[PDB]
């Protein structure tokens, strides 16, 4: 019941702001992200809302998150001062030019979300600014050829999420959606990342590099050579994301975790050390939020 879920969120968010409106943007992000720790993981938490054509999951919620919706929700709350401005900020962060539709949703972290949110002045990629002791960057470039029409072509009825179950209506709407998807663009990503070969040079954590990751930064997990063409219809470059949060002079990765089943804090060093054994995960991208005070289309 998407309308009911949103109504619960309206009440909780209104109250949140009453507390907040009585600090730096990084501290806002830390406080708001912390407020949702322990909230359950829901894969694909958000859609286009009640009565939506393709995906009738709620537009926002406070009862569950996936990695993407957690970051989007926290950022939009941090950027705003009210339920009304949050709604506007979220719309403009989740969708290209804030125009609500399935195809306008920022589905791909690199070529949609990073690109559009950088262009409008919300985010800045600072990956290359994290330099070794000789003041030289250690970052590399990950590329994936993101083929939207092939990604659409690979979709099943599971994409079509209707509140009232109707399998035939799912089939109809899927053909309609794919017809639009066929007209979309193909984009080669260019995603800076700090490689594990640097972060764990000599098989130990590179504390000099880790110390340059700012509190409240957005951390994306990068897989440079990730061929998901047979599985989802496209190569991909980014598999997960969350926030960098410093607590007691230790760096945490705060994120909505499918493994833990909830929003958790985990040591970023330990998390990445375990991720090293992956054949496809090769490093991290770091972005910071530019707006200094809360207010939402452009900055």
């Amino acid at each position: 019941n998407s309308a009911a879920i949103e109504e619960q969120a309206n009440s909780s968010i209104r109250k949140l702001y009453h507390t907040l409106n009585t600090t730096s943007m990084a501290d806002r992000i830390s406080q708001i992200s912390a407020y949702f720790k322990g909230t359950k993981y829901i894969l694909g938490s958000l859609g286009e809302g009640p009565n939506a054509r393709y995906d009738q999951f709620p537009r926002y919620r406070v009862d569950g998150f996936d990695c993407d919706t957690y970051v989007n929700t926290v950022l939009s709350l941090a950027l705003a001062n009210s339920l009304e401005s949050f709604q506007e900020c979220l719309k403009h962060t989740r969708y290209k030019n804030g125009k609500r539709s399935y195809i306008n949703r920022n589905h791909f972290t690199s070529i949609d979300w990073n690109n559009y949110n950088q262009k409008r002045g919300l985010l800045k990629d600072i990956t290359f600014s994290i330099r070794n002791e000789k003041k030289q960057p250690v970052a590399l470039y990950a590329n994936a050829l993101i083929n939207k029409p092939q990604w659409y072509n690979h979709k099943t009825i599971d994409t079509i999420r209707l509140q009232k179950q109707d399998k035939n209506e799912q089939e109809k709407r899927l053909v309609e959606l794919k017809a639009k998807g066929k007209t979309l663009e193909t984009s080669l990503s260019n995603v800076p990342y700090i490689p594990f070969t640097a972060l764990f040079s000599e098989n130990k954590p590179n504390l000099h590099l880790f110390s340059q990751i700012p509190n409240g930064a957005v951390i994306e997990i990068i897989r440079p050579n990730w061929d998901l063409r047979q599985q989802i219809g496209t190569e991909l470059d980014i598999s997960h994301l969350g926030f960098a949060i410093w607590i007691n002079n230790e760096l945490f990765f705060r994120q909505a975790s499918s493994q833990y089943g909830k929003v958790v804090d985990v040591s970023l060093i330990d998390y990445l050390d375990k991720a090293r054994s992956s054949p496809t995960i090769k490093g991290i991208n770091i972005q910071v939020v530019l707006p200094e005070k809360p207010v939402c289309q452009l900055f």
